[PDB]
């Protein structure tokens, strides 16, 4: 972010001055390749005319630029988040395999049934977004001729043409990330947590700290807890894989200690866990605290392309990057607001999509994000439309034959009162397969 | 949890992709014995037909799955309680003789008796727990065919084909472990220790914690205690094999410093010296302070066999582990619980099992664990029957001659009132051998 | 500031005594070349008469003395803001880029513009202060023929001649900071924070560390503040490159400690970080804490000069040190004071120099530094002087043809009453170019 | 003070036994030069008679004596202070250089003066203390007979005849160096500061701790202070060379910590920068905080010799030890004292000695020691005796022409009263010279 000429010379194999663009490119015998003290002979062999000028100004920002910048934006802070090229056949769907108890060894049971599968894998789609834009910038050729003198005037011709891309770039990937964490949680799949104004008080600022220890310690039990997630998938994470993203003015108030005591970490691995934004703009959102393998980006491209104005005697390059952001359905994500937020957020149906014959049954069970102690009851209702497929109060449906169309499981919680104008309710899809 | 291609890697001495199992095994020349990236015909060679790919798969599944997870299991968080294969001729018995002061260095007494042996070893069985159950999987023909496009496709399908069965073993065997604590715990044979409450203020918490360490620095006696264990035998510990099993409310309200000060160790070497759970669901147990040889598992055998559906295009593989788990009887274990725990939890009698003449006498002692400060009186009984075999007030049992049953010395605790339906006993088999 | 012979014998490749003054040089039969104990045959060679003494004595101060200090002063706690000479064509002026937002990639606006520019480039002059002086003393012939007796009599006169000059250039290098930061805030470009007497009591105390640690997490803050710099210009800087200038008697009072822990800094590498200066003497200047680039200071020469006195048989010799100091514009500079300043410090106009068309128009916003929570109003004005030219109350302004004279943009803010004679003016140049 | 065999093995290039005494030595033909495991045979050689047990004898206990003392007392606690021997023509005085500021560049000012000194260097003279002593002791032939028996017996003679000597002399080093503290704030010389009792309570304590930090922080001011020292002589000094002398009783009633967090150590380098004394017993004396150079210590030399009584059969080896005790005038050093000390402490006058012609002028300035914060006038006289010869109040001496007498210009401060039998006198010291 502040990138001189040390971080090119350390991406790059070479040392100072280099003739690896015209020994590349004729171009070759315009410009002698001595590599001494002597500058002002390469210097009017570069500038010697328009057409070798414009050969050798583009292919030294297009190649030097786009490397130093693909090797530089690869050590930033939040590198950890950033993978390399999106892989082949993504199919944009996650599958995850559900953690379940053992099956008693009994041969009396085991010679009857030796065929049976096991349960469907929950299949889910990625929750996607696409990034692309360019930057640009314009270099005069005044600013090339009072860059020959020495070769210190180079490398400051480097870094110039570098720096305002790479801190532009760097800006923008905070933002973006922000820009997702309020799409999540505008969604509603965030699991959340009531907290009472951390900054009004000191007895806040503690009771969001012992709140955040205990929301981590149950996250990282060891036999699952199935509660956190967008669905109840019953997963685990380790300690050192969760990620905290927190305003800027909370992390202020806030010390380096005990937010550090509250994890297995002690501040110089802490602070490599942490990331601060300013603000959030999304309700009262204090902090979000995610899995590391929550939030991933796959970069699509990047390119820098010149071009020159014969009437204006500059040039213009355009540094565009392409890339995607997705976020996992089945990482653990909890969201630790402080407002109004109504009592039950989200109710889950377990089964989510589910094919049956025109004779069958099936068990749905449901699960309610209640922010509260209160205990909240849930009416299923089958939708659809037909004769003789009904689902019990129990959420057991049952389909009886003739039947043609699609049906949708529907749950719901009531948390109103005589006058009712709130309904949180969950769906889930049921196929039905002639026999 | 979340096993990748890094850790198969590593537990086997091989380097991306491999062909030893076409090496090892006509199926030679059906396959492509090069290494290189290519994928397409290696593929094609696999899938050309079906008795080389249920040859593949089965050997793969088997060998592979097999070698990776036993590998794989062997190192997690729990593996000090992990032992080997169950060594022959264990015999379910073990055998520990008790620490006594030296003898006065004497030749005139020494001279009367030189043949003479020490003292019994107090044996005992040991307490066990067989498990035996299986977990199995199912993998379709297209999640097969679409493995071969790239390396990353195969090594992602081995990991997905491994992590659930790993995933699903790991989580079981914590609740294993509760689920022995439990049975122990019901069984008694724990040393009790009263708290009140500890989540229920601070009070409660720091004086949870002091006991704790009181508990810890009695235990590490260097002469030696005798008050602790499910029999008096006078053992001693070191305080970095105590292995502290702790509830994970408990956990979350305690903070991760303080509780390690109460030792000699400073949370690195700590937190790999305790266990959380999820509550124990007796009464009200809290945290559970035992031995580090107090617990051992020895696994009799892990297999994985697969079988195909030619009807439905599908293979099913099971993975079978068997394995049994023991607590030894001479191993310090320490309760602390919270509720209404009689005055009285256990009488132990120090000789337990005897053999003597028709016409012999024995003393016995009893040990009475009290968890109030009170102190109890002992009444002895001979049951048994007979006429002139009679213990007095002592605990001095004397045996008549000719007697040819067996008896049983029952030392009784009175902790009742006027109406008292609680009767605390202890039995001591004593046979008679005819003289 | 106690340099001894063990500095020389370091910064010179030498060991002890040494004839590399009588081999640079007649000279060379006078005295002898031996390196061994022997010290009177080369001191009565170098006191045979006065030529060659005064030619010794000539090389020796000037050339050793003028190398030592030159190698010992670069090495002072104040290190990390000295460079070396003075790049050639620095040209007194400095460029930023500023950060801006992408560019939504959309083709069907890109077609339109494709040679246009980006934005200018912010010119601005540097605040520079040279300073150049000299220090010089004296030395005696009896204080040169007693000092060949022993190795370590000349030795102790190599350091003696040394340790006052270079003291008193160390010394003085402070008292110049001091006087830089003075004048800066005298020009009143710092950014101010109001504090309340930190040694007054108790709470003062900890307010100030609380605000210095806000302070120092919103320059630190990833997205960019702009709020701070004598120009609002969108920079950020890390939190290791933060340097503080604090008062004597605030540092005394502060403990060594918390005072690193509102940084990430652990005392060891806080040290480092901050200077210590007894008293500003402006006003009520507290602590100043600036980036690490906003203070930089180019050494122009360094020479040592000797000349003899024939009539009292002595030795002058001066030294003279000549070098700039530079305050960047842009770099992050908080004042922190506790005093009675005004609501309003400074107003800022973006532009700042623009070049306008006689028929054209611009936008200017400005940046109010108050020091309070209350906003205030800004009045816009033309100033310049012709028919046709006004400025609206957004701060756009156009120009009218027929214009030849030159006119700034004046923005003003009253925090005054009734009678008001304080007034905040804010001025951008534009010039006028014809159509 | 433990001193056995394995330092006097260190101290000497040997190991083991030795035959170097007999191998230097007629004695030769008297003893084997076997190392091996006999000791009988060099004990009968050796005691074979008067002569050569004599020769053994003297040679043994004069050079082992000297050698292993004298390596052995150079690695005391206190060897900082400790310097190798006197060196040659030391001059008994003291040269020191007043750091002052730079002048200005001038052409103009520089051309009229070329060869004008700079400054006297404010010459003084070493504050000394010598002290010669004798300790002896006394060994039977019993015990030299009866030391051949084992090797073993050998090496335990060598370390008893030590170990006496040792122990004394080091424990006497501590006495005088208390001894010369005492007598320095007799005189006077220290600086002082105010504190009440820092054990009479505990609001005692934290004030001595601040005040002795405050004091830590004021004397290491990079800029110079001049306050402290016993003439204003503006020198500095690190905190890594302060230390600290303190009573034992208050070095007990402080912590390790916090005392070193007044400084920059933390204990392990803290530790060997104080020094305990069993009470300073002078007046209310509590701790000295001195500079590292100020205290000095040259060793005049160290003497072994032996006499045998013929008549007693025995010998009385004397070791002699002569050294100088030095401490320096211009080095930081403070008294912190508790008890009814007077306002003012010392008046000291800055030029100190000077020479002056006889129509000439002399400025004079004086720094009075105050321990309060109040001001006090000080009074100007001339003493002397002549005529026109006069002081102003401002400290400005003219004197008159045919003068011869040297005159005392005498400043006076008094804090008295009504009746004032207290003044607080400075002398110094102008000698006349004919123009």
């Amino acid at each position: 972010m502040r990138i001189t000429f040390n971080d090119v010379k350390t991406s790059l194999g070479i040392t100072e001055s280099y003739d690896i663009v015209n020994a590349i490119r004729n171009f070759k015998s315009y410009v002698p390749l001595a590599t001494a003290n002597n500058v002002a002979e390469v210097g009017a062999g570069i500038l010697i005319n328009q057409t070798v000028q414009n050969d050798f100004i583009t292919s030294l920002v297009d190649r030097i630029g786009l490397v130093v910048i693909r090797q530089v934006s690869l050590n930033n802070p939040l590198k950890k988040f950033k993978k390399g090229q999106i892989p082949l056949g993504r199919t944009i769907e996650e599958i995850y395999t559900d953690i379940t108890k053992e099956k008693q060894y009994d041969a009396e049971e085991a010679e009857q049934k030796v065929f049976e599968r096991e349960m469907p894998n929950v299949k889910t789609l990625f929750h996607e977004r696409n990034r692309q834009g360019f930057y640009h910038q314009t270099i005069q050729d005044d600013s090339l001729k009072t860059a020959f003198v020495s070769w210190g005037n180079f490398e400051s011709f480097v870094s110039s043409i570098i720096n305002a891309i790479y801190n532009s770039a760097e800006v923008d990937e905070y933002e973006y990330m922000k820009l997702l964490v309020d799409n999540y949680y505008s969604k509603g799949l965030f699991t959340t947590v009531k907290i009472d104004e951390p900054t009004s008080s000191t007895g806040a600022l503690t009771e969001f700290v012992k709140k955040m220890r205990a929301t981590a310690r149950k996250l990282t039990l060891p036999q699952g807890s199935r509660d956190w997630n967008s669905m109840a998938v019953r997963t685990r994470s380790y300690m050192e894989d969760l990620h905290l993203i927190i305003d800027a003015d909370l992390e202020a108030e806030l010390d380096v200690d005990v937010l550090a005591k509250a994890f297995n970490m002690n501040r110089t691995d802490f602070l490599g866990n942490v990331t601060v934004i300013d603000g959030f703009a999304s309700t009262g959102l204090e902090a979000v605290l995610v899995d590391k393998d929550w939030f991933m980006v796959y970069d699509n491209l990047h390119k820098m392309e010149t071009v020159r104005n014969p009437r204006g005697l500059y040039w213009n390059y355009y540094y565009h990057v392409w890339q995607t952001l997705s976020v996992s359905r089945f990482a653990n994500a909890v969201a630790f607001v402080s407002g109004d937020v109504p009592a039950v957020t989200q109710v889950i149906v377990s089964p989510n999509i589910a094919a049956v014959k025109q004779g069958g049954q099936q068990q749905f069970t449901a699960y309610v994000r209640a922010t509260n102690a209160k205990d909240h009851k849930v009416v299923w209702s089958v939708e659809g439309g037909s004769t003789g497929t009904a689902i019990t109060g129990d959420g057991l449906l049952s389909v009886s034959g003739n039947e043609d169309n699609q049906l949708t499981v529907k749950a719901t919680v009531d948390i109103g009162t005589e006058d009712k104008p709130k309904l949180v309710v969950g769906e889930a899809v049921v196929s039905i397969r002639p026999n």
